[PDB]
């Protein structure tokens, strides 16, 4: 009695496992893209789906509200404080003299296009304070995996180094792909790197035995605050682009209370402390984040009547709506049209 929206064959597989062990309590709806899930839950042929901030924003505009959210810290959940996932931070080289004010024309390092930390928040922020939607021409050059092969945002990207170069590919083949990759891009070619708060740490002091990251220390980097002031890598709390919320399960409002109880029921058997976690573990997928982030310990209940605006938080909400004002998706446009806004 809960059609879950699975995206891709891998999630579908896991969703089938879940459907089986839950004794049909959970059914599965497979789609190609995550955005496809929003429509299917609207048409009632899907009940729930875990989304990231950007999609949550879209879902909300379409009238779908967050009902439960993942917690990545302690296994044990519902005690009223919306957990934070991480902080989106802009990093720069210590020995450089660049900052948020003279950022135009510099070289950037993004985790990948469409990503929350490396793209949505930064470009979302630049559009808000600048009014531009010309992201590809803001920076002189830069590496943003997933960008058009021949565009400034690909010039800084390296490839795999192998035969088929694969420059700018949104995959591990691209050296500058992901968080660790964006940092490396800053260390080797870029001016600024848009990653998360824990990135610099995870790759300094020798944690990363790689060559480019063997003699790197935290002091080699600084955070660029939106003031124009720079901060110590450890002060991300006082100098972050935005606080990113955890992924939220979104559903049609009238099925809100219904879905919670059924998911709680599911946690009780397949959660981290599931009575049956031995058969199937909801939050387990071999670090592949199938259905839920494997970093999930439990689902926290989002207060009833909580809209997407409240859940995302003003700052994040502002940057998302900001970014989306620039070439919005068909769904977002369709939903905004359907209403008054
Ligand atoms: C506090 C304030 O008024 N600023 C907001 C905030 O979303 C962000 O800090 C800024 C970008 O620098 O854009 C403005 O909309």
């Amino acid at each position: 009695r809960i059609q879950w929206c699975a995206v891709g064959k891998d999630e579908k597989s896991k969703c089938d496992r879940w459907s089986v062990v839950s004794n049909g309590d959970v059914e599965c709806t497979v789609v190609d893209e995550t955005k496809d899930c929003i429509i299917k839950i609207m048409k009632g042929e899907a009940d729930a789906v875990a989304l990231d901030g950007g999609l949550v924003y879209t879902a909300g505009v379409c009238g779908l509200v967050p009902v439960m959210a993942e917690r990545y810290d302690d296994e044990s959940c519902s005690k009223d404080e919306r957990p934070a996932s991480y902080f989106a931070v802009a990093v720069a080289r210590k020995d450089s003299n660049v900052n948020w004010n003279n950022l135009k024309g510099k070289k950037s390092c993004h985790t990948a296009v469409g990503r929350t930390a490396g793209w949505v928040i930064p470009m979302g922020l630049i559009h808000n304070r600048t009014g531009t939607c010309n992201f590809d021409e803001y920076f002189s050059e830069g590496c943003a995996p997933g960008s058009p092969p021949n565009s400034r945002l690909c010039q800084l990207c390296q490839g795999s180094g192998g035969i088929p170069p694969e420059k700018c590919v949104a995959s591990s083949h691209e050296k500058y792909f992901g968080y660790t990759g964006a940092l490396r891009c800053l260390v080797e070619k870029g001016d600024v790197a848009f990653i998360q708060h824990s990135t610099v740490e995870e790759n300094t002091g020798g944690k990363n035995k790689a060559d480019w990251a063997k003699n790197l220390q935290m002091d080699d980097f600084e955070l660029l605050c939106t003031d124009g002031r720079r901060a110590n890598v450890m002060d991300y709390r006082e100098c972050n682009l935005a606080e990113v919320p955890t992924h939220a399960v979104v559903v049609r409002p009238e099925k809100a209370n219904k879905i919670r109880d059924l998911l709680e029921r599911q946690e009780k058997r397949f959660g981290v402390n599931g009575s049956e976690k031995s058969k199937f573990m909801m939050f387990e997928s071999q670090n592949k984040d199938l259905l839920f982030k494997d970093l999930t310990k439990c689902l926290f209940k989002v207060r009833e009547g909580t809209t997407y605006k409240e859940f995302l938080g003003d700052k994040f909400y502002t940057v998302i709506s900001s970014l989306k004002t620039c070439n919005p998706s068909d769904i977002l446009q369709m939903c905004s049209f359907l209403e008054g806004k």
